[PDB]
């Protein structure tokens, strides 16, 4: 089980534009629209990084396309960034995987900012980390979904995932 199906858990299937909880709007597997208003903003924005009149709806291999983008692009900001990447360096691959997902959700330079809990995960400070990252907007922003990579953090396991 690998980080794909780690966040294909954690963001779900569509295959036609919609608005997250966040208000944003995401089409595939969690892939956003870093665009303001209209859906038809949003559609362009889309036709651009597909390649193709959308009207908003894509194939599942377009979607494919996507999210191995995504996570490339994920792996490549951890990779590239000298905060994230002695972190990297440190963890088990469970654990990268971890980090990958947060990355992904929010940006590396959002996760480069969790200076003092990178440092715990660094020193092997699970369950330390674990805790200080609990406050954290993140955090309270999606509860649910941080449990589970909060966890994965925690024990090293894929337990917060298991059946689902
Ligand atoms: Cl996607």
């Amino acid at each position: 089980m690998n980080i794909f199906e780690m966040l294909r858990i954690d963001e779900g299937l569509r295959l036609k534009i919609y608005k997250d909880t966040e208000g944003y709007y995401t089409i595939g597997i969690g892939h956003t629209l870093k665009v303001d208003g209209n859906s038809n903003a949003a559609k362009s924005e889309l036709d651009k990084a597909i390649g193709r009149n959308t009207n908003g709806v894509i194939t599942k291999d377009e979607a494919e396309k996507l999210f191995n983008q995504d996570v490339d692009a994920a792996v490549r900001g951890i990779l590239r960034n000298a905060k994230l990447k002695p972190v990297y360096d440190s963890l088990d691959a469970v654990r990268r995987a971890a980090l990958i997902n947060m990355v992904f959700q929010m940006g590396e330079t959002g996760v480069a900012g969790f200076t003092n809990s990178l440092r715990m995960l660094q020193q092997k400070r699970w369950d330390e980390a674990a805790v200080n990252l609990a406050k954290s907007r993140w955090y309270n922003q999606t509860p649910n979904r941080a449990k589970r990579v909060i966890t994965t953090f925690r024990t090293g396991t894929w337990d917060a995932y298991k059946n689902l």
